[PDB]
């Protein structure tokens, strides 16, 4: 025999890829004669900023190919050996590569809307060749790797405006944004967002949708009865193809009058019109006052009512409310809460604590420990 | 194993097929791959003793008893498995004999309405009531059924309709009605609450005194026990005062067990001093709003018996003489009379108050006093 | 040589036949040349011992003792050979008097039903239960069985009435029954389930299990791509229960890239096991109530899926397990745990508190520390 030491490899190549994200590297080369194998021992180290090394992996194969899987982006150096059956290590070779990626978006801002949400993201420094890729989600995803799968891919711009019928107010939505450009893709920056919440801020929105439809441009905005004094109490069902060449439907009762040189109308209409992506139903009732009742044993008082923007309910169990304003009624409100935060009360019992930044009383009475860690001042004392 | 208990037993009294019949229905907690049920119906003797009448062993969830005469009865069910392990029993006492005379009567006024409710000298849950309304006193009971208003037949009857106005003393003549028959009539002397307003009592009042009100109520046509009627129409007419009256309604009525049943939907504008005033009035026992996107089926808005359910909602200002969170102990709650109730409250500012009732205090800095201090055990 | 004790000694008491009795049953152990059962029944006297009552010798594995009185008893059985050498004894112990009425009663309030499940301290396997429901707590107890709807007699009840509607209390009168007697009565209180989203899937229960659902939803009428059908139909017709079912509806369906979109509302009045029920189903992707008053074009009530949006509103009570002012930092809130949030609390009255933590407090009158003052610094 001869324990001949294995002369080092040449034509050592590293190929960098990003198959499932989390970049890998495929190490490959060629060799002349081998004895009871002649192993290949590999080890791969990243140069830190200052020129010192992290150990990243090792590898004990026999063929002239290998792959390194969970990777971070860093300046990597891969060294390959050649040990023989006895275990006498040949001279090394080494190759160096990088994985340069765009800088993350440093802060992304998230102004609400009406059934919509804007992310406008910004980088720590200005970058001319950066454009961000946005993926939207409704549930905080576990880790910042499976976003490539479990989060819808919105699109890619300098910003995005997610509108739909499904971004619903007071349910937070997490935006996942990664910077992209010619050089690669960064990590995923996460952020939360909302919809505006503001109640009366939704009603104008709805008015706007309503108006731009079959029932808006039929039940109202219809210009018949051109003679003072009439009652064209009308009721039909029309379905037809549109300029988009899709079917649309409405069936209504339109009633309307002319008296004293002025017009009126009231209008129970039901439809389903097309949209770019699907069909939106709708059941729009315009009238000077709406109310319902349970007629049980002679009872005729409506269960609810509403008439030019004031709606009259007996008792409700709400899943959750959310008004900026509350009153006992009257003009000493027995209690109140206002858009500023003030909880106007009368007699305010609390089974728990009151972490208040301050007090402002007359007549106090503590039945156990009264601690003072500040500058206590007093006039007359008898205890 | 024993099959579980008997759930939802009932003690009812039918006379549909020409004579009296006692049905019951029983549903199973969890169903045990071959549940059987013994059920025992027995009578009370003149000495108040127990006599067996009918024992049925069946594997079905309902049964009927036919050719059953007058008297008081007791009905039990047990569950028996294949191996023969009779379970816990569930037993209800019922009666085939009735019409007692109502002992007291309860009267609650209201805006254009007045509640008459029965009180029977002994309770009996196999009974409903006929109500008759009179504007003039009827001395003899014979024309009480003939020369008055047929209010109807039900449980708790409130007087509220077009013929009812504040300030007149109305009368009630009511009796007990069942499968057996009806009793000696009883009277009461009662008055509507004129106008107390609530905040919808004005809207009821507005509603009653309208053409929709007259159409979709107090039209009591089609009165054939266990029959019914539908109409979808639009009757436009010119009124007394030389003006139009438009209207469109969908009205359904039925009659069953002597009692009158109805609902529907109206859209109308009448004539007021200014001119026309449009509408949509629904009356019914449950209304209910649905959104079928994705084939989701859960309402967002369900109202029955003057109450609402609603999922999430938003608002420009609540106006509300009381709130809770719900709970036998409600997590928080403002009272109409100004009291607040909470397990906690963390204010990021200043607590302007009159007084204090604090078992513990922990003031972190300066405490200015301009009055008198009284501290038992003092350190410093 | 010695025969063994009688095993599995089982006693059941009854007085149904006219007055009080005990059935004693057991299983014979293996003996020599025949066997006789000796039974000795004693009652616990005033002294804590047992006064001897009756003694019999028999030869059948079951026996009866008649015309005994009320008390806790020791019944001893022995196995005797032909020679008179009696085996080991087996003495059972079992109790008699008016059974003890539950110590408690627990209500898991279900969505539109109570589940009132009693319990005692010292458990007797051989007492049943009577249950009673009422809407009004009664002054006395002696007229409950004269003034209360009879739920009946089981181990636990679930109580239902169709009109049940959450979030009011209703009062309970339970008792233990057995062969001895109906116990003294017992009180309790309860309500129903409070949550709304629960009701709304509940009501979805009620919605879908109707011919309303079965026509509106559940039927997949139409097929080929770009299908659209609009129809107005009515029927009041015979069903299997010999009832008329009465329904007018509006319905639309459409097919776009295959997927099938329905919407449609309808008044109806179908039949229930108690009476005909008159119920609204509006369904659409979105319903708005909007007003025509003076070129009015803005809503006051927009229900888009699981949400509602509204304007200024007017309630009478509220039960809402969260209310927040909007904004990521809300002006105020109450999450369900009863924690309040705010920035001013001008309770112009007593803060009836359990803790305060007020960094820099002003007092301008009497401070009366019943506990421990504790001050780093004082300049008084």
């Amino acid at each position: 025999v001869n324990g001949v030491t294995p002369p080092a490899v040449q034509h050592l190549t590293a190929e960098v890829t990003a198959d499932s994200g989390e970049y890998q590297v495929l190490a490959r080369w060629d060799t002349p004669k081998v004895v009871k194998g002649v192993s290949f021992l590999l080890r791969l180290t990243v140069t830190a900023d200052d020129g010192s090394e992290r150990l990243v992996s090792t590898a004990r194969t026999t063929e002239t190919t290998y792959r390194f899987t969970q990777l971070a982006l860093g300046n990597y150096r891969l060294t390959v050996r050649a040990v023989n059956a006895w275990g006498q290590q040949g001279d090394p070779a080494s190759v160096s590569f990088r994985i340069a990626a765009p800088a993350a978006p440093s802060r992304i801002e998230l102004t609400p809307g009406y059934f919509q949400i804007t992310a406008t993201p910004h980088l720590a420094v200005y970058d001319p060749t950066v454009q961000f890729e946005f993926w939207f989600s409704e549930k905080q995803i576990a880790d910042i790797r499976q976003v490539e799968t479990s989060t819808r891919y919105l699109g890619t711009a300098l910003y995005w405006i997610a509108a739909s019928i499904n971004i619903k107010p007071g349910h937070d939505y997490y935006f996942y944004i990664r910077s992209v450009n010619t050089v690669g893709k960064s990590a995923f920056v996460e952020a939360v967002g909302r919809a505006s919440d503001d109640a009366e801020g939704y009603l104008d929105f709805f008015k706007g949708k309503i108006t731009e439809s079959h029932l808006g441009k039929e039940l109202l905005e219809k210009v018949e009865l051109t003679e003072d004094n009439a009652s064209r109490l009308e009721e039909f069902s029309k379905e037809w193809k549109d300029a988009s060449d899709k079917w649309n439907a409405m069936w209504a009762v339109k009633i309307e009058q002319t008296k004293d040189g002025k017009h009126y109308v009231a209008g129970i209409g039901l439809s389903m019109e097309d949209t770019e992506e699907g069909k939106l139903s709708q059941f729009l009732v315009a009238a000077n006052r709406i109310a319902f009742i349970d007629p049980a044993n002679g009872n005729e008082t409506p269960m609810f009512v509403a008439q030019g923007n004031q709606i009259f309910m007996n008792d409700v169990f709400l899943k959750r409310l959310t008004a900026p304003t509350i009153t006992s009624g009257g003009n000493p409100p027995a209690f109140s809460l206002t858009p500023d935060g003030k909880l106007t009360a009368k007699n305010a019992d609390i089974s728990g604590s009151v972490n208040a930044n301050s007090g402002t009383l007359s007549n106090v009475t503590i039945a156990e420990n009264c601690t003072i860690n500040g500058t206590l001042r007093a006039e007359k004392i008898v205890g």
